[PDB]
């Protein structure tokens, strides 16, 4: 909170408006700024394809000094990513930055859809089907999209 977050969120928001990330959505939700929600739809030629991923984003009262509370509210199948929707991403927390912002973290997001890190799972079976047989990964991946992202 404080005056510099809410002035910094606000320029946040301008700028991803005036340069509307290609199908990927992020706005406050109602009129408490420092809550927002982003929709993103799953790559084109990702498993992913045809769903639409809904998150949750809760700006830090010290922001841009800290990193926003990222999560996922869409089930989804994927290494870096748990069933509670927690997102293991390096810049959501030990490298966060303050001259990162919320449309870089979507695109970090979105390319973690694309190319996961089996290295660093947050669930080991899929981190593991993911590393010796993709094909099913994708199979299954597919199959979630269907019952929880469409």
């Amino acid at each position: 909170r404080g005056s510099m977050a809410l002035k910094r969120i606000h320029k946040e928001l301008n700028d991803l408006a005036r340069d509307p990330p290609a199908q990927c959505s992020a706005g406050p939700v109602g009129d408490d700024m420092f809550h927002w929600q982003a929709t993103i739809m799953g790559p084109n030629d990702s498993p992913y394809q045809g769903g639409v991923f809904f998150l949750t984003i809760h700006f830090p009262t010290d922001y841009p000094f800290k990193p926003p509370k990222v999560a996922f509210t869409t089930r989804i199948y994927h290494p870096n990513i748990n069933s509670n929707g927690s997102i293991c991403l390096d810049i959501l927390r030990s490298q966060w930055s303050p001259a990162l912002t919320i449309s870089k973290v979507l695109l970090s997001i979105c390319s973690l859809l694309c190319d996961p890190n089996p290295d660093d799972p947050l669930v080991p079976e899929i981190a593991r089907i993911y590393k010796t047989d993709r094909e099913k990964y994708n199979r299954i991946a597919r199959e979630w999209t269907q019952k929880y992202a469409m």
